[PDB]
């Protein structure tokens, strides 16, 4: 396959970039649209939905469990009944949230399901949350993938303790379905280190637009009533994790970019994003409803704490490389990335390593050291920010090129021209 090569920036960028619906979003109003549909409350439709392979595997799996997804571009429609047919198999490829979110929805239905998923997929933890359906009375074959979930049109429900150390997803895929559990549900995530804290709100904020009850007023404990899920129109943000690739374009380059459409108030983690950018000393403000960043002309190390949006990791590492010659970068709280898409700690090393940089993995995050960095083949180990970090590097690194552009098709099948066309 050709490489990518990743167009260099000698001078400040200065553009306004629309990105697509936040897959995280989409994928909650697929699950939550399922379900209500599943309930006989009727067809909900997604406005602004992301269509990327992350969302086309989730509605082909909802298409898998019998029900029906409507739509050619953004607009998608929910209908149908969860009945699915024999030999039923999901294909989870390398969407957590398809792995994570379906096999509690697939109980639901009164045939086995089995669920499958690319090589790489299998290397992703979901042990736990399969223990944990099986505790809530739930049959399911195998430990990892591929395993069967045995549906007996019904799902107990009731409380369960997890450790979801691992991966937020757990947590997120038991919360979105406990709704239509007879019992509905009450979590306990046991020990500490819970990941990703803004996805359980995202989960638990899109559950309160549905007219689902859920309690989490006790920190690492989660208790849902039984109840209907409203069949509703939902409407959908911008990926604002995708939005960072571009804005970092602003801050390398000295330059500005706005972002269109960007939401005031939103279920994605919008704080912690602006906060660390103007940790970098870019300028950030809200202007006709997008969103302008100017970067500084210069900037040195930092440290930065990103348990909470663990998947900003990829850009921000590339911006730890472009920091001023001798700075050193700390990015803590991310242990857990070594189960993403791709173990993202060893490759993001490696791959800086491999331009002449420095970057040592850490128990639990990075060390970046800012030295000159050379021409090479910058590897995205089949992962979108994997991609996107290296375009974000080869801003300012002539010689750069990504083997794999086309696996940003994940969450952003656009990127190849909305990248172009922003540099240029
Ligand atoms: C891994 C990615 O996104 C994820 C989207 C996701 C979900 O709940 O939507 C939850 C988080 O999961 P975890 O707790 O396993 O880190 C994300 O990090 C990514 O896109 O890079």
């Amino acid at each position: 396959m050709k490489t990518w090569p990743a167009p260099t920036a000698p001078t400040p960028v200065r553009a306004t970039v629309t990105v697509p619906g936040s897959k995280s979003q989409t994928n909650r109003a697929l699950v939550l649209a399922a379900l209500a549909a599943a309930q006989g409350r009727g067809a909900s439709t997604i406005s602004g939905a992301l269509r990327s392979r992350d969302t086309e595997l989730m509605l082909d799996a909802l298409q898998t469990l019998g029900l029906r997804v409507d739509g050619v571009g953004s607009e998608l429609t929910v209908s149908g009944r969860i009945e699915p047919g024999p030999g039923a198999r999901v294909d989870c490829g390398l969407a957590g949230t398809v792995l994570r979110f379906v096999p509690p929805l697939a109980a639901l239905g009164s045939v086995p399901v089995t669920f499958d998923g690319d090589q790489q997929a299998r290397g992703r933890p979901i042990a736990p949350l399969l223990d944990a359906l099986r505790e809530l009375g739930v049959a399911v074959d195998g430990t990892g993938l591929p395993f069967r979930v045995r549906g007996n049109g019904s799902l107990a429900g009731g409380t369960v303790a997890i450790d979801a150390s691992a991966s937020s997803q757990f947590v997120s895929g038991l919360l979105l379905s406990a709704a239509s559990f007879t019992d509905g549900l009450t979590v306990q995530h046991t020990g500490s280190s819970l990941p990703s804290a803004p996805h359980i709100a995202m989960t638990a904020a899109m559950l309160r637009q549905a007219g689902v009850d859920i309690d989490d007023s006790t920190p690492n404990r989660w208790q849902v009533r039984p109840g209907p899920v409203a069949a509703r129109r939902w409407d959908i943000e911008p990926d604002l994790t995708n939005a960072v690739a571009f804005l970092s374009a602003a801050v390398v380059s000295g330059g500005t970019v706005r972002i269109t459409g960007w939401p005031r108030v939103s279920v994605q983690p919008a704080d912690h994003i602006l906060a660390i950018l103007r940790q970098l000393n870019a300028v950030v403000i809200h202007a006709d409803s997008s969103l302008e960043v100017r970067g500084p002309t210069g900037y040195d190390g930092f440290d930065v704490d990103l348990r909470a949006v663990g998947e900003l990791t990829p850009s921000v590492a590339a911006l730890a490389a472009l920091a001023s010659p001798g700075s050193v970068s700390r990015l803590s709280g991310i242990a857990h990335l070594r189960g993403h898409e791709t173990d993202r700690l060893a490759a993001l090393s490696t791959e800086i390593n491999r331009l002449g940089g420095t970057c040592r993995e850490t128990p639990d995050g990075l060390v970046i050291t800012a030295t000159p960095l050379r021409p090479g083949i910058w590897r995205a180990y089949a992962d979108h920010r994997m991609a996107m970090a290296g375009a974000i590097i080869g801003l300012r690194v002539a010689g750069v090129e990504v083997d794999d552009i086309a696996a940003t098709t994940k969450t952003l099948p656009e990127f190849p021209r909305l990248w172009a066309e922003m540099v240029g």
